[PDB]
Formats: structure tokens, C-alpha cells, sequence
């Protein structure tokens, strides 16, 4: 029932010229893959809305680059019923909803297979260059990615194959009141952004995204 | 137990520039005050979250100007929840968050008395000149608007306490999920405006409000 | 100074329905892999507008998968001036109109390993499922593929670079105008067609073409 | 050695329900009349594709109709050899090439008799029932016309006479390339162009246009 759904894009990328409290190098991503423990992912941090779980995680001479999966039903109808829609198709109105009102990820650091704590979805990320792609296919939530060594493409792949196989079945159900209150929170919490489209655009191109992607920057 | 918030503004300028259909006359006005029926204030449009009353619509040189009250703690406790805030004292953190999440004022017609049917508050407006203040003083809401016929002063005061002494005591209760579902919508539908403060900027310019406003803008 | 772009798509779908002539098996598509000689890419038939070269013929479960280069800077011109455009980017409002322009392959046969002459871009094929993709990036151009067994994308990736190696820096210029009028050919022939866009429809949904295409069907 | 084809149509029709700019109106035509200047024809209102002149606009009880000549011998090669044509005897061939190509026509304005500026042949016109009518004689141009006021007939036939006197023996050459790349132009802007032939046949019972046309619509 659920639209198993793949988020993709870079949880950092390497000499962006983020702060220096969230900047993350090469040697301390290498310390922390493979996760000790899986990556939930997220909701606005709001723990309680875990929708999802990463599945794969790969150094990229860029950044750590990661590929999620989403299989929450309750996600979709509390977006499909708010967009009370003027402007399609099906789960692409879905992929349309998802991709444009949560654009970014966030990765929470609790150096050793720890340090990464889970992925939250929002509006605007703290780091750079942290703009996602979200599709019904690993291989087309990936490909807007062009900037991404070859090897990487080729991991994350393997690795997400499998870890599929685990929680293969697996949907979240954090509870429809639950999702449509830390939702409201995304948007409240970033009325007072001055044009957000702006920076999605520019993070969108820092990523090196590009193509035909439903995210309307 | 619930904070009375006074929204003031004006449902619509003379000429300013409103397309055909939007456009509002001083003579349609004039035939349609008083109003056959009070007009509830609900949030965007979904007749179901009446929150409020309006008071006093007079017919100022530049537009029919209002004056409503918003008597509702779920209103307040869903925004003040949503708010996982960063960044003033109490209902000033209220009206901080009301004033620039719901900064427009939008005036639904059905000429004779029966013309003006509610006023639904909403994060842009398609009429100019439509940003409102809030504040918990009949006063205070009205003081930052500048080009204001000092007899709408008069006026505006003097129907609004009769008013008052009707509505003395009532609370809406829409329920917090019809609100809570509600606000998320007036989020979802505004995703894709290109900046919209400019727009608040400039449309606040037009109502001519000036002064110590907590709209950002 | 050309933008190497990438056609995929099938040749051929095998139990379709196609008529007794034209209906391609696994088989003697066996029996043609590899090709004998390359394939180049023309419009319309009209073998004096070479443009590219078919870097990859991979037999999939479904039928005869292609890969295909087009570097070619005289048919962007020609589209680009041609287009008096209303309604982008770039490089994207080039893929827009040779998508839509030229939305078929047309395999051309003269069995052995010479049975594959050649494969024409046209508006409309004899064949069914014949409707490609085409983008900057072999891995973007082939995503929109979803039923494409595993092996075909492998198997026509790891051809598609060698194949590259050899053509690499080719570009083909057939003549501008040549290509004008090869191009006006191809919209006069096609004039008589009741609603084009059905049929794409309809042969893009016989691919398995899923996705934020640009394809406007 | 130039094929005369005269070309004949209503140029708007007056109570049809053309949008508030496009509607044309009995007494600014009446004004208009004659028109100061000759109207030239062109391609696609490319001004650089003079390939006629109209003769006669006579103001019908319906609506403005004229009748034009073209004399233009690249037209016709441009369009004979683009008909890579499967599928009657001769210049026959060619009144069905233009008519299906360039159904309809395209009055310009710039009230005075410089009303009038120029008629486009074009696929499809903004103005209603402006499908237009080919042959090689004026009597078989305006036979299919059947609500068309008598006076007019003999009117539109008297006038053409004596203009086709004046212009008696020209022949347009725009240049084969410029009419070469102004219609694949024609093509380009209207690939998507949901149907287009439904329109062409709307337009074609609006006009009154009844008989054994080369229109295919
Ligand atoms: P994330 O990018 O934050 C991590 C640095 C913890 O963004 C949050 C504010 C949603
Ligand atoms: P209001 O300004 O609309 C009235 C014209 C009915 O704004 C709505 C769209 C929230
Ligand atoms: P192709 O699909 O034709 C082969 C069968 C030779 O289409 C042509 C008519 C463009
Ligand atoms: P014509 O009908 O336009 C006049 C109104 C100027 O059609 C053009 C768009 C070809």
C-alpha cells in the first residue's frame, strides 16, 4: 500500500565552507562507515517521526553521499490531502509533494562507527549542498547526481540491495496527528526565511544535481 | 483563559490597482454596511475554524477598513506548539508568531447588505493592501495604520465596544486538528511563491502601516 | 562545443503484437548481437543526416535495448532557432525539443550479425514501444526505464563506455541544412496523424517510460 | 510556371465569441475597406515570406471574407519534396500538401483603412473560423462557402479580377531556405498542440465551409 520511496543526496560535502562546528573532512567519515547501528530517518528531528531508514552511506571524494528508503503511508496522505492541489499523474504528485516541501537532509553526529546518529528530512539544512532527490527507483533518486565518482554509484547500489533485504516489509507508522504536527513545525519554524528558494537553488547546484528533477529550483 | 487578539486592516483599497473581478467600490461598500449578518474570521478560507469576529467594518476615504477579535486558545496553544522557536515575553510571542504566519486578510463577497460574507486570515491575499495587524488592545491594532480618515477612528471604536458586549465572553473551539490541519494546508498551497515577503513588504507600504509592527517586514 | 546526448530505449518489444513483417523474437535478435558493423543514428531515414552512433544493443527479457550518442551541434541549432519558444535552463531546453520533436526509433533491418542496418529518430515507428529517452547522462537517460532487468542496465553500461572510447570526440555535422529540411520532411509526412500524443501515451506506457520525463505524454 | 492557387476565408466571424481583443465588429470593418494598402500574404506572419496578395475583402453578413492569390513556386518545391508522400494526380497534390499544412489564416491589425496590415497562413489561427480554402480557380476557392451572402460572391469575384490585373504575372520568391526554416517553424511551435485537427474541424462547420474538400478535417 505504501509508495516505497528513495532519498539520495550528500549528508556533507567535504571543502564547502561549512562553519566550523558542522564542517566534516574525509578521515572522520572514514572512521564512521560502516554505521554501528542503522540510520532512521526522520522528520524535522522530531524522533518520534521516523518514516524511514538509510541504507547505504559512501565516502565520496566529495562527501559522504547516502540513499534512503521512505515506506510511510500516513506521510502520503496527511502531504495529499494538505495540498488541497491546483497543480499531474499519481505517487508523482506524491514525489512532487515530498521533494519540494522537504528539500533538504540533515545529519545528526552523536571518532568511531557512532558518530552518525540518523538523517532528519526539512526545509532548509544547516550544511551545504545538502539537497536530496526522492524517487520510486534507487537508480532514478541517483541519477540527477553528477558530480558522484563512479565507484560510489556502483556501492551504493550493492550495499542498498541488500539492506532492502532486511527491512524488506518493513513500513513506519508514527502516527497521521503525530506527522501532520511536526509538518505545521517545519513550515512555522521557517516563515521568517527570506526566499528559502534561493538557497535551495544555490545548494542544489553546490550538489552538482541536475536534470529534469521535480524540485522546483 | 484565551489571549483577545484585535485584528485590524483593510478588506480592500479604493484604487490601488485590484484586477476586474477584485476590484471594490465606495458605492458597492456603502450598500453593504452595516452587514446584514456578522461576519465570522475563520483561517484560510475552511469555514470550519471560525476563530473570531468582526467588530466594525466603516467605509474609510481608502478602503472598508475592519476590526476583529480572535478569541481561541487552540489557535494559540497549535501555533505556540508548532514554534520549536529560537527567537520575546508571552502573547507577544503570540502575536509574533500569528502576525507573521497569517499576515492577510481576504474579504469573500456573496449590491445590498447580504454582499460581505467573512473574512478568512491567510498568508497572502489577492487584493493589495490587505495586511492586517494584531495586537491584544482595539488601540494598539489600529495605531500603525497611518493614513487612517480620523472619523474611521471614531467610528471603528465606538462600534467595536457595542460589538463586543454582544460576542463579551464567547471562545471559538474549532478543534486543534481541524487547526492543525488547516494551518499545515495554508503552508502546503504557499510553498511554490517565489519570496512572498516582498509582496507583505510591499502591500503594507499601500495600507500605509508604519510603526513598531512584530510583521517582519 | 556539442552536447553529447544520450538515446535509450527499446527497439523492438517481442510479444507486443506487432504485425507479421515487423515483429522482431529473441531469437533472431540472438543471432544479430553484436552488430557486424556500428549503427549509426540518422533522422527520418534520410541516410545523408548522420548524427550519431548506437553504442550498445542489449537483448532484455522485453526486447532489444539500445544505447545511443548524438553529438551533433547542427541539429541543436536548427531545433534552437526553430523553436520560437514561449516556454527553462539550457542544455535541457534542448532535450525538451528534440524529446518531443523526435520521440521514436525506427530500427531498420537489411539471420546473422548484419541483420541490424541502421536506427532512425522519427515522431512516430511502426513498432511498438518504441518511444526513447534522451538525456546528458547515459545512467539519466535510461533510469526512466523500470522494466529493464538488471543485467540489460549492467550489460549496457559497461558497452556503452568502451563503445565511447572509440567514437570518442566524434561529432557529425550532416548539414544544417540538410537537417532543415530532413526536420520540416518529418512534420510534413506526419501532419495527416489524428492526435500524435495518444500514441506516445499509449507506446510510452508499453516501455515501461516512467518518471519526470520530459516527454509532455 | 508558378501554380496560382487562391485562397479564400472568413478573416473573423463577427458574433462567434472571439476574447475581448481578438473580436472584430460590422462597423470597424466597414471602416476599414478598402483596405489603404494591398495585403500582402505571408508564411507564419514572417514577414520575410511574401508568397501572395490578397485580392478582395468584401464585408459579409458574417464576418470580413477575402480571397488572395499565391504565385510562389519555391513554395510548392519546399512542400512537394518534404511530402516524402505515400499518399493524387498533379497540382492536386499540392492543393492537399498546403491546405492540411497551413489550414488556417491570420489577420493582423496595427478605426482607419490602415485597419488592415497583413494575412499569415498559418496551422492554427487565434481568431474562429478562420479555416481558409485552396484551388487553382477563385469560383472553386469560394465554392465550398455555402452561408455566404450572394453579394459578396459577386462582389469578392469582381474586385479579384481587376486586382489580379495590377499584380498580373507576380510571382514571389521569399528564398526556398527562408521558407525551408519558416516551416519547420510552424511545425516546432506547434508540436504540442493537443490534437489540433478537432479545431480544424470546429472551425471548419463555424465557417460554413461544406463540400468535397482536400481539407482532411
Ligand atoms: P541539520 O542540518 O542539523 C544538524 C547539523 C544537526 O538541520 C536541522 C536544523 C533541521
Ligand atoms: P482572498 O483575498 O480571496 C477573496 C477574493 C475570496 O484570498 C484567498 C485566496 C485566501
Ligand atoms: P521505423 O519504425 O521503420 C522500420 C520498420 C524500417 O519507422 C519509419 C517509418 C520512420
Ligand atoms: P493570428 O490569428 O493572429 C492575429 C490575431 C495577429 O494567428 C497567429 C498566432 C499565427
Amino acid at each position: 500500500r505504501a509508495v516505497p520511496i528513495y532519498v539520495a543526496g550528500f549528508l556533507a560535502l567535504y571543502d564547502s565552507g561549512d562553519p566550523g562546528e558542522l564542517a566534516l573532512d574525509p578521515d572522520t567519515v572514514r572512521a564512521a562507515l560502516p554505521p554501528e547501528n542503522p540510520l532512521p530517518i526522520n522528520v524535522d528531528h522530531r524522533a518520534r517521526c521516523e518514516v524511514g531508514r538509510v541504507l547505504a552511506v559512501v565516502n565520496d571524494p566529495r562527501g559522504p553521499f547516502f540513499v534512503g528508503l521512505i515506506a510511510c503511508v500516513q506521510l502520503e496522505r496527511v502531504l495529499e490531502t494538505a495540498a488541497s492541489a491546483a497543480i499531474l499523474s499519481r505517487e508523482e504528485r506524491l514525489l512532487y509533494l515530498i521533494t519540494n516541501y522537504l528539500p533538504s537532509v540533515s545529519l545528526s553526529t552523536k571518532p568511531d562507527r557512532t558518530l552518525f546518529a540518523h538523517v532528519a528530512l526539512c526545509a532548509i539544512g544547516r550544511r551545504l549542498g545538502t539537497i536530496v532527490t526522492y524517487d520510486t527507483s534507487l537508480d532514478a533518486a541517483i541519477a540527477p547526481f553528477r558530480h558522484l565518482d563512479p565507484a560510489t554509484r556502483e556501492g551504493v547500489r550493492r550495499e542498498a540491495a541488500e539492506a532492502e533485504l532486511a527491512l524488506a516489509g518493513r513500513t513506519w507508522a508514527p502516527g497521521v496527528e503525530a506527522l501532520t504536527h511536526t509538518l505545521l513545525s517545519t513550515a512555522v519554524n521557517n516563515m521568517m526565511l527570506r526566499d528559502r528558494w534561493s538557497l535551495v537553488a544555490e545548494r542544489r547546484r553546490q550538489a552538482g544535481i541536475a536534470g529534469h528533477t521535480y524540485l522546483q529550483a
